[PDB]
RNA sequence: GGUGCUAAGAUUAAUCAGGAUGUUUUUGUACUCGAAAGAAGCUACAAAGAUAAGGCUUCAUGCCGAAAUC
DNA sequence: GCTTCCTTATCCTGATTAATCTTAGCAC
DNA sequence: AAGGAAGC
């Protein structure tokens, strides 16, 4: 207390607020807003879908590559220049079953079976070929109205299969004596089915890549995953040990006995106790928990023991050596010939590695040459299976090193765990966020700590630091009803165990067979009970022998889907067909249900759920939204992530204001406080602005010094207060982020509306015509211009002779798909032909837009160039001209830079930047003023008349128009619209968007950076020419 | 109040292994025109190619590219 | 040139490590 | 949300 400042945050995943204050005068020193959007770290789920996307279809693309090179080695096909594309590889699967095949002709049916070779967790050729008979397609989800009945069908097989099949072909093509070995089969068989182990990931011994196996520095671990285990609370740079082990099980058993209180004289038991208990325990067959309680007993009466964990219904529970016993049964080893760190090693090899050749590999590598017989590693592999749900429970939080210390001390001396240690006895943010895996909370953490760094820097050691926290505070009747709920929850588990044990033996449990490879029945069938045993799609029933023994037929489907909501609980899942879950897509069950070809209706769902007691109030509200959710429009992840954050920053500053000996007073507020608080204190909270940040921060900083007032709250509600907040963002300037709209869009050449020649037109098609979406498109561009349509110019039969007549003779009505009256009654709508031939009608493309800026990406076939739209952009590099006196921006974007060929860098060359100079009006004699990212300040002074206004920046906005960007509000996240700015630049635009171009005759514009804390400091001195240094 | 060991309930994150699509190009068949040759490139199915722009070297269970670093 | 408007690809299967909150027992 | 052509 050396100092009389107090400073306090608020931690969020997307702001920190700040606030310092003098504990005695009362008075507010400082009130700043530190803004980071979470939305770029969160990102991170789009750059891992698309990493392991991109493996995936590099990995399919591969496996026909090596068949190419297979064919050239066996000799069977030299010049694949003349394969042809157009034979049908699925009748040549059949052929080639029984009758031979051509060489190309083979190649044809293997190329076909290595680009779909199945799942893997009548062949499939003839199951396909007939559904192309009879059906006319194979590919993807569709439906078929076979029997009188609508059903749908999936072109998935297992990869068992598949291979069955085509060991099949190639074996009757060998009774046709080529060049087919026995080593080709080998090897093409291992292309079809050959896969990777999820512990070993990408790479070889050639290809290292720090993301699997080989890594970069040299070393090729056993399992990928090992260097994912958690350290140890105390020896920070020792592993954990696993909760199989034999030193985590002797700690945790000592340190639950120690906790217990006995009638003795010390009321606590003695070493020489502890020791046959230990002794016993470990030498009793079957022991439980209230086994081991009566022979603690016999040494003494078992209701007059207290001091013991609990279960969620009340039962005790105490630690058992279970790993220990369980492994006393193995036949062909013996745990009591092996001493303590050779036990607890078997528990690191049982617990990481999951399946058997990644158990022999780290008992090769791991134990000396020789320690273990082939028969004996027989056993162990089929001995972590059997017991997988004691090996599936993962690593004690500390190292085997810190219980060899705290484990004599647990028998002597009697004190349980925290006792014994407290007797034993300028922060890094980048050090504090190394092995942090989740660049949300990272972030978020690197910034807080930014600040105190910084706070600290400018104002000299703080008397006190508060952090607001997420915590509960619940009372007796508060905190009763929530482990009543807890045990309700681990109830109905057990209950739809029981209920999956009754159906599927008759027997109490289950077999562990069950679960292999299937770890999620646990949860699946506790969703077949919530549902009554129902799909709540189809209506059908689900049966657990389906359910066990042919799980492929079923998916969790997200109800309200995950790229919208973004909700993983168990209120937003729902056990389902497959099929009927894929047929959904990413809809609602109220957008998706009636106008699927196999379901029930909306409204047997709306019977079925609110007729049920077994469900949930939550998962029931998500099962019936009537609500038109998107994803563009105005989460839990944000609550888990700012608690793990907040809790980062606490710990890590109480630990730093202990070993620096700086003393300050670390202290804590939480939110059900500081909103209470705020209401009573004056709090106004100003409308979608960044100000709430700042003065949170400020009551967090006041809510402590309460003890000792009315003058900070007086200045708190000060006219001149929002107006003094500082604001202070983070800039972007990564490149490389996603660069463009994924849509890859078509263009043609035609002639639309007030159009004099030829025009390069982008198309966009209306992927289904038979929706309330896809029927209120075709409107719009019906009633503005018919011919826009692809159809209507290029085959007017079907337009003017099927579509207008079906126009005008159906209801259309609440509004209602006139296409889709359609299809009830006579089916899809069909092509015009005469005799009664021509394909459906599904989907139908149009002329949109003309092309503009674009990436091109046409293949050297197309006879139209094929792009990519909405570019997204990097940075601005500001110019100024003498000659004209105003600014010239230049708008680079991410898809502006590229991998060089040669040399492999990713980087922008000076002829490409001085290329885009010229086009963007930057005259090659112009002075460079400063660069613009994401989130950095302008100002920008009128000089007329010295109005000025301070923006943060966002990109340079519209190509065609030169020098033009788009602006955002200094305190806020967005302009309101019709907001009033400077003169020479008008008002915004009344959808919000700031789109003002800076190239004027008579406007001055300088670069702002702050700190921070919000201290700004202006810049036109950047340097001589933009920096492009890769 | 903070914190530790344990256990469970709830919710998340990081990373790996795979499936089936979707987008678009080309080709073939069907549909429309033509006596055919073919034309058209709409509409449907199928195959083949591309699939963030783009790069790597070690020639393959090949590797990297939408995060972080400010 | 300036402002208004339209638009934007997904559903799953298997596995491991880690984190936070909460309730319980114990302790500093 | 923000890229960027449409619409005037
Ligand atoms: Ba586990
Ligand atoms: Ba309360
Ligand atoms: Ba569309
Ligand atoms: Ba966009
Ligand atoms: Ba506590
Ligand atoms: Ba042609
Ligand atoms: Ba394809
Ligand atoms: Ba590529
Ligand atoms: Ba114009
Ligand atoms: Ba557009
Ligand atoms: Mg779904």
């Amino acid at each position: 207390m050396g100092s009389d400042l107090v400073l306090g945050l608020d931690i969020g995943i997307g702001s920190v607020g700040v606030g310092i204050l003098n504990k005695v005068t009362g008075e507010i020193i400082h009130k700043n807003s530190r803004i980071f959007p979470a939305a770029q770290a969160e990102n991170n789920l789009v750059r891992r879908t698309n990493r392991q996307g991109r493996r995936l279809a590099r990995r399919k693309k591969h496996r026909r590559v090596r068949l190419n090179r297979l064919f050239e080695e066996s000799g069977l096909i030299t010049d694949f220049t003349k394969i042809s594309i157009n034979l049908n590889p699925y009748q040549l699967r059949v052929k080639g079953l029984t009758d031979e095949l051509s060489n190309e002709e083979l190649f044809i049916a293997l190329k076909n079976m290595v680009k779909h070779r199945g799942i893997s967790y009548k062949t499939p050729g003839q199951i396909q070929l007939e559904r192309y008979q009879t059906y006319g397609q194979l590919r993807g989800d569709f439906t078929v109205e076979k029997d009188g009945k609508k059903h749908r069908l999936i072109n998935v097989f297992p990869t068992s299969a598949y291979r069955s099949e085509a060991l099949r072909i190639l074996q009757t093509q060998q009774e046709f004596n080529p060049q087919i070995t026995d080593e080709f089969i080998n090897r093409y068989l291992e292309i079809l089915t050959g896969k990777r182990k999820y512990y070993h990931g990408p790479g070889n011994e050639k290809s290292r890549t720090d993301y699997g196996r080989y890594r970069t520095s040299g070393e090729t671990l056993d399992n990928i995953f090992g260097i994912l285990i958690g350290k140890c609370t105390f020896y920070p740079d020792e592993f954990r040990a696993a909760k199989a082990s034999y030193t985590a099980q002797e700690f945790n058993l000592l340190n639950d006995l120690n906790n217990l209180t006995v009638p003795t004289e010390t009321k606590k038991l003695s070493k020489e106790q502890k020791n046959q208990i230990i002794n016993y325990v470990k030498n009793e067959k079957a022991m439980g928990p209230a086994k081991l309680f009566k022979y603690i007993a016999k040494l003494l009466d078992v209701a007059d023991i207290k001091g013991y964990r609990i279960d969620k219904s009340g039962k005790a529970e105490i630690h058992t050596f279970e790993a220990y016993r369980k492994m006393k049964t193995l036949e062909t080893l013996d745990i009591e010939q092996m001493d303590r760190e050779t036990l607890d090693k078997l528990a690191y090899v049982l617990t990481l590695n999951t399946e058997r050749e990644g158990i022999q590999e780290a008992l090769e590598h791991e134990f000396a040459d020789g320690s273990f017989s082939q028969k004996q590693v027989d056993e162990l592999v089929q001995f972590r299976k059997a017991n997988s749900s004691i090996f599936g429970k993962g690593w004690h939080n500390f190292s085997v090193k810190l219980m060899m210390e705290l484990i004599p001390e647990l028998y002597e001396t009697s004190e349980e765990q925290m006792t014994i240690l407290t007797r034993l006895g300028y922060i890094d943010e980048k050090l504090l966020t190394e092995e942090i895996y989740n660049p949300v909370v990272a972030k978020s953490v690197r910034q807080a700590i930014k600040i105190v760094n910084a706070a600290i820097k400018e104002y000299g050691d703080f008397d006190n630091i508060v952090i607001e926290m997420a915590r509960e505070t619940n009372e007796d009747d508060e905190k009763k009803a929530i482990q009543k709920i807890q045990k309700a929850n681990k109830d109905e588990k057990d209950a739809a165990m029981l209920k999956a044990a009754n159906q599927y033996n008759g027997k109490a449990e289950l077999p562990h067979s069950v679960f292999h490879g299937h770890k999620q029945l646990a949860t699946k069938i506790r969703l077949w009970h919530q549902q009554g045993e129902r799909c709540l799609y189809t209506g059908k029933t689900i049966s657990i022998h389906d359910l066990i023994n042919n799980s492929n037929q079923f998916e969790v489907d997200a109800i309200l889907p995950l790229s919208i909501t973004f909700d993983d609980s168990l209120a937003n899942k729902v056990l389902v067909y497959a099929t009927a879950n894929q047929e959904k897509g990413q809809r609602t069950p109220y957008q998706a249900l009636d106008s699927m070809d196999d379901a029930w209706s909306f409204r047997e769902l709306k019977a079925f759920v609110r007729e049920s007691k077994t469900l949930s109030n939550k998962k029931k509200e998500y099962l019936l939204t009537e609500e038109d959710i998107s994803k563009f429009d105005v989460i839990e992840r944000n609550l888990v992530d700012t608690r793990y954050a907040s809790r980062v920053v606490l710990n890590a500053l109480q630990e730093h204001f202990r070993a620096h000996k700086i003393d300050t007073k670390v202290s804590v507020v939480r939110g059900q406080f500081t909103s209470q608080l705020r209401r009573h204190w004056g709090i106004e909270k100003t409308r979608d602005t960044y100000h709430h940040h700042a003065v949170d921060a400020l009551i967090i900083a006041a809510s402590s010094q309460l003890n000792l007032y009315q003058h900070f709250v007086d200045t708190l509600k000060s006219k001149e207060f929002e107006d003094s907040i500082l604001f202070s963002y983070q800039v972007d300037s990564k490149f490389n982020r996603k660069i463009s709209d994924a849509t890859i869009y078509a263009t043609r050449q035609a002639k639309v509306g007030k159009d004099k020649a030829d025009e390069t037109y982008v198309l966009g098609k209306i992927k289904d015509i038979y929706t309330q979406d896809g029927y209120d498109a075709f409107m719009k561009i019906y009633k503005k211009d018919k011919s826009k349509f692809l159809m209507y110019r290029h085959d007017p039969q079907t337009f003017e002779k099927v579509i207008e007549p079906i126009l005008e003779n159906y209801p259309n009505k609440v509004p209602c798909n006139p296409f889709l009256k359609y299809k009830e009654e006579h089916g899809y709508i069909r092509k015009y032909s005469k005799k009664g031939n021509g394909p459906e009608i599904k989907s139908l493309k149009y002329y949109d837009s003309k092309l503009g800026n674009h990436i091109d990406i046409t293949p050297k076939d197309s006879n139209n160039k094929v792009v990519l739209q909405s570019v997204s952009p990097w940075r601005a590099d500001v110019y100024f001209n003498k000659t004209t006196g105003k600014y010239e921006i230049l708008g680079l974007k991410y898809a502006d830079l590229q991998f060089e060929k040669g040399t492999g860098t990713y980087k922008i060359s000076q002829e490409k930047y001085n290329d885009i100079k010229k086009k963007e009006g930057v005259d090659s004699d112009s002075e460079f003023k400063f660069t613009l990212y994401k989130n950095d300040l302008l100002l920008v002074k009128d000089t007329e008349t010295k109005e000025q206004q301070l923006f943060r920046f966002l990109s340079r906005t519209m190509p065609k128009q030169k020098h033009y960007v788009e602006l955002k509000p200094y305190d806020k996240q967005k302009f309101e619209g019709g907001e009033a700015l400077i003169k020479v630049l008008g008002n915004v635009a009344n959808s919000g968007q700031c789109k003002k171009g800076l190239g004027k005759s008579n406007i001055s514009i300088y670069k702002v950076r702050t700190d921070v804390l919000g201290n700004q400091h202006i810049i036109k001195n950047e340097g001589d020419k933009p920096k492009l240094d890769f």
